[PDB]
């Protein structure tokens, strides 16, 4: 049992809700919140900009030190950093950005990072400003992630479409 509330159950391990991931993280304080990161960990907009703003920029300060030490992530890759006031940990995952021409097959590699954590609160990778089809992202999530994932969908109209088209 866990404290995630109001989710629709899609499969044995995937759950979904129309929710602002910042507010959901603040309420639940999950072990892991996933960020929709880029390779430079520059948290400017979308989910990343919102999560970082909620940390009062502490996420960005930590991330800048990470990059100075380690260099950029890979597309499809991830790193674990602090969850600050949102979670124990933040799993920064880089899905491909269609608006940069990045190969959508890397979306499966990106979701594989979730399997290193038993329970996650997450957005749909590569959706939103990353330009991929959210229906496709949900399909890849369900077909790749085997651990328990609680998906927060920002847009209500999209949430209803994701539910109503789910196979």
């Amino acid at each position: 049992v866990n404290s995630f509330s109001g989710y629709l159950k899609l499969t044995d391990n995937v759950y979904i809700k129309n929710a602002d991931i910042v507010e959901e993280a603040k309420k639940v304080k999950p072990t892991v919140v996933v960020n929709a990161a880029n390779v430079y960990l520059k948290h400017g907009g979308g989910v990343a900009g919102a999560l970082n703003k909620a940390t009062n920029n502490a996420m960005q300060v930590e991330s800048d030190d990470y990059i100075a030490t380690n260099g950029p992530l890979k597309v499809g890759g991830s790193c674990v950093l602090s969850g600050h006031n949102l979670a124990k940990h933040c799993l920064h995952v880089v899905g491909p950005n269609v608006n940069k021409g990045e190969d959508i097959q890397l979306l499966k590699s990106a979701y594989e990072n979730f399997n290193q954590h038993e329970v996650l609160l997450a957005p749909l990778l590569s959706a939103g400003i990353f330009g991929a089809d959210p229906i496709h992202s949900l399909r890849v999530c369900v077909d790749t992630v085997r651990t328990n994932v609680y998906l927060a969908v920002f847009d209500k109209n999209l949430y209803d479409k994701l539910v109503s088209s789910f196979l």
